[PDB]
């Protein structure tokens, strides 16, 4: 599923991301834009052999199992394919764990490089929320 911007914002809000760990909804929408272009099916292989999965590009070395990432953990206790669903529940649940890990949203490189410090509230402007 390719979400619309406001559609994603609404879904993230219902599933409890808005202000989660102090990160406003705009931060999470911005992160998804630059991680996946709002595409739940997005996958990208990293140089270390791990792969990033789904709307928030959650990585197989620490958080999910894809069966092909040597010496990795599955801290979200989910198959990585569960992060590709049109239903964002598994991605949201796992992202909550990630953002609680110690470095906050800096765990998402695209968030650090493209969202952090910017006018992130623009990502939810005009949305019925
Ligand atoms: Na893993």
């Amino acid at each position: 599923k390719v979400f619309g911007r406001c559609e994603l914002a609404a879904a993230m809000k219902r599933h409890g991301l808005d202000n989660y760990r102090g990160y406003s909804l705009g931060n999470w929408v911005c992160a998804a834009k630059f991680e996946s272009n709002f595409n739940t099916q997005a996958t990208n292989r990293n140089t270390d052999g791990s792969t990033d999965y789904g709307i928030l590009q959650i990585n197989s070395r620490w958080w999910c199992n894809d069966g092909r990432t040597p010496g990795s953990r599955n801290l979200c206790n989910i198959p990585c394919s569960a992060l590709l669903s049109s239903d964002i529940t598994a991605s949201v649940n796992c992202a909550k764990k990630i953002v609680s890990d110690g470095n906050g949203m800096n765990a998402w490189v695209a968030w650090r490089n493209r969202c952090k410090g910017t006018d992130v509230q623009a990502w939810i402007r005009g949305c019925r929320l």
